[PDB]
DNA sequence: CGCGAACGCG
DNA sequence: CGCGAACGCG
């Protein structure tokens, strides 16, 4: 069904700047843009980790809800992340990154331990517009 | 001294084709091409462990002779690797690539226990034609 | 600015 | 061919 944009969808984003450093995400319904889930920021983490750890929030939130709805990232990375199964982060494993790491390590488990067929999308910036869930400047 | 090249020096290069697979070393005279050492073919190595130890060996070589010669190579990951003391190398440590790694893990243990003032500098090929270390087509 | 995906040499 | 150095996004 050649439809450019699949509106009734859930778009993901992580909000940062400096990179290592504060990250937080949310969940917003594409079409309405209501947040549909949200984390408050966590002192230390990537930009990527928290664009994974959105879209897999993602998928448990739609699993739990046993809905169809697609997710649209605007990371190629935090996609390809997901699609492997494997966050393949190079932040440091320390005491201030505990957190996010332990954070990170769960998401992988739940991916390798459930199924889903939520489509996961690339968003288009370049001809669509900032993602709905962007934070972000 | 502004002369380009400094022919009293030792060239040293890895010889390859299959990237990981075989791979062979020599030091030569850069001036005359005499051979000064080599090492037979490895079945298992990179491109770049090979070259990281022909480097080393070169160190410990002109070392041993006491000898202010410098050496030349053509890879800027050798050495920069070198440089750091640190062989970052993504081959996998498994069996069959123990010997490499074995030879790879001295050298750098080596390196993080001697002094030395050999300056390592880059050969130019696109000016200056090939190493006469090359095996090499 | 950093995070991560994506030329020479043999 | 692989080995390794060296754009978008927030």
């Amino acid at each position: 069904a050649k439809e450019e944009i699949i509106w009734e969808s859930l778009s993901v984003d992580v909000g940062s700047q400096g990179n290592p450093g504060i990250v937080e995400y949310k969940g917003v319904d594409t079409k309405t843009g209501e947040v549909l889930f949200e984390r408050e920021p966590i002192p230390i983490g990537t930009n990527n980790m928290g664009e994974f750890l959105a879209i897999v929030h993602g998928l448990r939130y739609l699993k739990e809800r046993n809905s169809r709805k697609p997710i649209y990232s605007n990371s190629q990375t935090a996609i390809k992340w997901v699609k492997d199964k494997k966050a393949k982060s190079t932040l440091v494993r320390n005491e201030e990154t505990a957190l996010i790491w332990k954070l990170v390590d769960e998401a992988e488990e739940w991916l390798n331990t459930h199924t889903y067929e939520t489509p996961i999308l690339k968003w288009q910036t370049d001809k669509w517009g900032e993602i709905k869930a962007d934070y972000g400047r």
